[PDB]
C-alpha cells in the first residue's frame, strides 16, 4: 500500500474532502490519498444494490436481467422511479422500492447468510430488512468495497458464476476504446456524515484498475464530484487518457 496525498486537491479544489482508492490488479498494489479514511466504514447507501442484486439473483428472487419489476404506482420524488422496471434500470437509476421488495423477498436470515459468505463490510443487516443498508447497522469501508468487488470480477462469491455475470453486467456504466468501466453510485443521507460513494473498476486491455471512492456530500448538489473526482484521479494515474 502507498499513500499519495497529492491526491487531496482534487477534493480541497471543490472544497469537498474524501477518499479515492485505486488497486492496481496485475501489480497487487493499492493507492489512496487517505489511508485512514480507507478504513473508515460507512452505511453503503445503494452501493449495496452489487450484493443485493447477486443474492436476488442467484435465490431466484430475480429470474433474469429481463424480469420486469411492475411501479406499485406510489408516486415519489424521483420521476425515473415512477415506471416499470429490469435489474439492469433499476441498478442505472438506483431504484431503492424495487431493491426493498428484492430484501423483503430474501428475508433477514439468508441476507444475513449471503452478507457472511461475501465477507461484505460488517456483515451486520442490524435494523430493518428493507431500509438497513440507509440506516441500519450496516458498515463497509473504501478498501472493504475493493476487496468485496475484486471477489466479485473473478466470480469467487459463494454464488452462481451466472449470478454474478448478471451484476456485472448490470454495473456496466461507461465503455469506449480506451476503457469500460463497471461500478455503482451510493448517496448516504439518514445517518452522518453524509456522504456520496463510486466503487467498481476499470477494464483495460491487459489491466484492471479497481476503485472505491467516498466524499462528504451536504447536499445532492455535488453528486456529480463523485465520478468527476474519480475521473481526475484516473487520469493523473494515467489510467484513462
Ligand atoms: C430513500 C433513501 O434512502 N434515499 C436514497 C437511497 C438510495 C439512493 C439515493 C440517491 C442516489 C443518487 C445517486 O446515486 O446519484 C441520487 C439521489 C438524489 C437525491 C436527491 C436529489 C435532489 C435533487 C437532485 N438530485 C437528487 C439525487 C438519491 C437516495
Ligand atoms: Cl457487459
Amino acid at each position: 500500500w502507498q499513500e499519495n496525498k497529492s491526491w487531496n486537491a482534487h477534493f480541497t479544489e471543490h472544497k469537498s474532502q474524501g477518499v479515492v482508492v485505486l488497486w492496481n490488479e496485475n501489480k497487487q498494489q493499492g493507492f489512496t490519498n487517505n489511508l485512514k479514511r480507507a478504513n473508515q466504514a460507512f452505511l453503503p447507501a445503494s452501493t449495496f444494490k452489487i450484493p443485493n442484486s447477486l443474492i436476488a439473483l442467484d435465490l431466484g428472487v430475480v429470474k433474469d436481467e429481463h424480469q420486469v419489476f411492475k411501479w406499485d404506482g406510489q408516486t415519489r420524488d424521483i420521476a425515473t422511479w415512477n415506471r416499470d422496471h429490469n435489474l439492469i434500470t433499476a441498478m442505472k437509476y438506483s431504484v431503492v422500492p424495487v431493491y426493498q421488495e428484492f430484501a423483503r423477498q430474501i428475508g433477514e436470515a439468508r441476507m444475513s447468510k449471503m452478507l457472511h459468505a461475501f465477507d461484505y463490510g460488517n456483515e451486520d443487516i442490524s435494523g430493518n430488512v428493507d431500509s438497513f443498508w440507509l440506516d441500519g447497522g450496516i458498515r463497509i469501508s473504501a478498501t472493504e468495497q475493493i476487496s468485496f468487488l475484486r471477489k466479485l470480477y473473478h466470480n469467487k462469491l459463494h454464488v452462481s458464476e451466472r449470478s454474478q455475470r448478471i451484476v456485472k453486467q448490470a454495473m456496466l456504466t461507461e465503455a469506449n476504446g480506451d476503457y469500460i468501466i463497471r461500478a455503482k453510485t451510493g448517496y448516504s443521507t439518514r445517518i452522518e456524515p453524509k456522504i456520496g460513494w463510486w466503487v467498481g473498476w476499470v477494464e483495460l486491455d491487459d489491466n484492471v484498475w479497481f476503485f472505491a471512492m467516498n466524499m462528504d456530500m451536504p447536499t445532492s448538489d455535488g453528486l456529480g464530484l463523485r465520478q468527476a473526482i474519480t475521473k481526475e484521479v484516473l487520469k493523473q494515474e494515467k489510467i484513462i487518457p
